């Protein structure tokens, strides 16, 4: 119940991701590597880039194996693509092992590497069916599991930044932990509460009802989970399908009607100031979250603070004030808790047994008047089913799956 070794081993910059420090290759080449529970291929820049100052060097490395097959991944606003190989993998703040993994080595990219972010990869820590070029190609905690005595369990403490701000002119740093194979007891308070995985592809969720400061936003509960529901370290804000969206938004304009923001700030546009230190955070609703319980007709709450939706970022033009921007956005993909969620518990990412666990975060940003909660159980006589069933395509249900 204690993993010392692995306790705060995570950084980053506020919005750009938490990171983890990997080594791959013989002798190890150290990288700075996302983590990325939305996503499940281990793709490094292997290659020059303007916002890389180092990137895996193949020709360096003696375990180096060429795949001798490429693989190209788009995405909404660029791509990443590149030569697959395997070497050998290791995290030096994680357990003490080595393994052959399968990497992506980037070699051209558009639109995914960030400037200032300090990470020059990605860990996808989702399951097979989702990696590319398709799900044969094995993820790398998939790998770690099979060559290895690690447990098939890995927890996340993701620690969000707050005022008073260090800096004027660089983002917040972020820190946190990933404890790999185990749960370490100081980084959660009180009860941790499982939600069962629903299908091994993206750590996939239900949730069961939504509340904005105390009141049930009353939709039809497969509305929250349209198209999907997931958890993802890979997601800095909370999003939301379309109509929860609206309906949240709504809810939380009503309730801090007090203060007359731009549309700007609800769209997550810009930023909203007050004078340091006066933050008026009781203006702001919290957000419950219900998700399914282990039990047939149980359920349990997340609960979140503004504290964790309104995300600091310091203004150089106005560093004498604390600034916010929105962090709920639309969706037409389903709800995505990203960091939003995440900064307010320890995730327990528990592979083995199906489920995902989330309990207080030691490390969490509240004030003395209210706190992030997880809350439980709560009974719901004949509980409908509020997953939702997405349309099959011609092209999936063609595949074939030896
Ligand atoms: C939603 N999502 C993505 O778009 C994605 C997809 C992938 C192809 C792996 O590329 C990236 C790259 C960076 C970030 C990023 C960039 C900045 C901050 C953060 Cl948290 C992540 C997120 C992703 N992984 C995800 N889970
Ligand atoms: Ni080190
Ligand atoms: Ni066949």
């Amino acid at each position: 119940g204690s993993f010392v070794e692995m306790v705060d081993n995570l950084r980053g910059k506020s919005g750009q991701g938490y990171y983890v420090e990997m080594t791959v290759g013989s002798p190890p080449q150290t990288l700075n590597i996302l983590v990325d529970t939305g996503s499940s291929n281990f793709a490094v820049g292997a290659a020059p880039h303007p916002f890389l100052h180092r990137y895996y060097q193949r020709q360096l490395s003696s375990t180096y194996r060429d795949l001798r097959k490429g693989v190209y991944v788009p995405y909404t606003q660029g791509k990443w693509e590149g030569e697959l190989g395997t070497d050998l993998v290791s995290i030096p703040h994680g357990p003490n092992v080595t393994v052959r993994a399968n990497i992506a080595a980037i070699t051209e990219s558009d639109k995914f590497f960030i400037n200032g972010s300090n990470w020059e990869g990605i860990l996808g820590l989702a399951y097979a069916e989702i990696a590319r070029p398709d799900d044969s190609l094995e993820p790398f905690f998939d790998s770690l599991v099979k060559q290895t005595h690690v447990p098939n369990l890995f927890s996340l403490q993701l620690c969000g930044a707050g005022f008073p701000l260090n800096q004027s002119e660089v983002l917040a740093s972020v820190g946190g932990s990933m404890i790999i194979g185990g749960i370490d007891h100081s980084l959660y308070t009180g009860s941790l509460w499982y939600t069962p995985i629903r299908r091994e592809w993206y750590y996939e969720v239900i949730i069961v009802r939504v509340e904005i400061n105390g009141q049930d936003l009353k939709m039809d509960c497969k509305e929250y989970n349209y198209d999907k529901s997931i958890v993802d370290s890979g997601t800095t804000n909370l999003r939301l399908p379309k109509k929860v969206f609206e309906a949240a938004v709504k809810s939380i304009k009503a309730a801090s009607s007090t203060e007359k923001f731009p549309d700007g700030f609800w769209l997550g546009e810009q930023l909203v100031c007050w004078q340091a230190g006066t933050t008026p955070w009781n203006i702001f609703p919290v957000i419950s979250l219900y998700l399914m319980g282990e039990v047939t007709n149980q359920s349990f709450r997340i609960t979140i603070l503004p504290q964790q939706y309104l995300r600091p970022v310091e203004d150089v033009a106005t560093s004498q004030d604390d600034c916010y921007k929105f962090a709920i956005s639309q969706s037409s993909t389903g709800t995505v808790m990203g960091a939003v969620i995440m900064e307010g518990f320890y995730v327990v990412f528990d592979r083995a047994r199906k489920r995902i666990g989330f309990a207080v975060s030691a490390c969490h940003v509240h004030d003395e008047f209210r706190t992030a909660a997880v809350e439980g159980p709560f009974v719901t006589l004949d509980m409908e089913d509020c997953g939702y069933n997405i349309p099959q395509t011609d092209e999936s249900r063609s595949h074939h799956h030896h």
